[PDB]
């Protein structure tokens, strides 16, 4: 009776919510290309999750007080008439230290309150957490899958108006096979992408190796929704 | 040009070596069903990698001066001819605090030593690590697959005569679907697999949640080899 090709069943009402998270609290300075490549990050995120039938809800941790609200109110909400939840952090490129320890907090908070445990409505329904990295950034969970722009010991590479390397790579690939392809091979896709996008700094012959962290047990395709 | 169903080739006159390490150094006592199950990880996954057609090789860091020997040799063979390396850690399920932190350095000088930049012959072609779990035992790699028994935070069940239920329930997966479906893919039902295999002791309710890490860039099959 086992099934190697059982799948998430996608039939629900609801595809789920796809929550874009910006880092942004303790950044001293920023140079307008770090201003508006977190911009086209949030866009072309927003696009293309919106195509495959995604409720998107864009927060920033500037909003102390407001940011509590807004995170809470997220996690309290059913999720019975969802599909699966996705998760976006965004954090810039060259942050101090502060700047870096926060994202972790934030990272480890985040995906806490989705645990089977903490969120019975997602029970069974695949979690996404789609991570760019900057006292541990590697957490764990059941019917996870945990997505990171830069995989440990490997360095990402700064960030241009246009956007970032690993969101842009990610997000052309969602559009052209976003319903096409299973979630994990469309992931790997982004690996190669990105780690053939090998690029006048002293950073020469570097590149960027993505990484995800599966904790899935079946098969995540996103056919498109009726 | 791109191709999103662009495999890593295997048509190399070997497809590899695989590596089958046994942590058993500094284990003080042993009951027979310890004794017992990790022989059963040993012979089950000889195998069905053989089946795979992988040359296998199994170590023990029981003799000291023989260890480094054996994974010096095994780290100075070119694999030009090899289409990819599969390296096992076994370990046994409660140890004491040594045996568990000999158990972190072993993993990280293994995985160190096929990195890019320290194994030319293994450029480009993908270097699988199967660890059985137990100051970090997260690392990373480029065309690195990382397969762990259980996830960060999860526990793992004790050892019986038959063996591991991580290792079993790969075993099973590899000899019905080694052929047949992607690594990911059939690393994705040992997830369901043992997770499903949810089970008089006061561990009630427990569920062991596997979990791989994939840095890979090309779809990994392993069609029989000829």
């Amino acid at each position: 009776m086992f099934d190697p090709a059982e799948k998430y069943k996608m039939d629900h009402r609801r595809r789920g919510i796809a929550l874009i998270f910006n880092h942004e609290r303790f950044f001293w300075h920023l140079t307008l290309p770090e201003r508006r490549g977190t911009c086209a990050d949030r866009d072309n995120l927003t696009r293309r999750f919106s195509d495959l039938g995604f409720e998107v809800k864009c927060f920033n941790d500037l909003k102390a007080e407001e940011l509590l609200l807004k995170i809470h109110e997220v996690s309290t909400v059913s999720h019975t008439d969802a599909d699966c939840f996705v998760c976006v952090f965004l954090s810039h490129g060259e942050g101090n230290h502060i700047y870096a320890y926060d994202a972790k907090i934030e990272i480890q908070t985040l995906t806490g309150l989705f645990k089977g445990d903490k969120c019975h409505s997602l029970v069974g329904k695949p979690k996404i957490f789609i991570i760019q990295a900057c006292v541990y950034t590697l957490p764990a969970g059941a019917d996870f899958l945990m997505c990171y722009s830069v995989a440990e010991g490997y360095y990402s590479h700064r960030e241009t108006v246009n956007g970032s390397w690993y969101i842009q790579d990610l997000c052309e690939m969602l559009g052209k096979y976003g319903s096409s392809l299973e979630f994990t091979e469309l992931l790997t896709l982004v690996n190669r992408k990105v780690s053939q996008r090998r690029v006048d700094p002293s950073a020469i012959g570097k590149k960027q190796v993505p990484c995800f962290a599966s904790m899935l047990t079946k098969k995540l395709h996103f056919f498109p929704k009726s």
